[PDB]
């Protein structure tokens, strides 16, 4: 029905989680990736999206 979906935002619960596990590690691997996406129910590449924007955005680390 509505696979090509046309979204570029993210919600709280997904930033968070997301956020938290940035913070946690700094590089995801191929089965941590898909064990995000049962969690923020999404697409696997949707988590990459949020790291490639997230990890260019900073820089370094405090």
């Amino acid at each position: 029905g509505t696979r090509r979906r046309g979204r570029q935002t993210y919600t709280r619960y997904q930033t968070l989680e997301l956020e938290k596990e940035f913070h946690t590690n700094h590089y995801l691997t191929r089965r941590r990736r898909i064990e995000m996406a049962h969690a923020l129910c999404l697409t696997e590449r949707q988590i990459k999206i949020w790291f490639q924007n997230r990890r260019m955005k900073l820089k370094k680390e405090i």
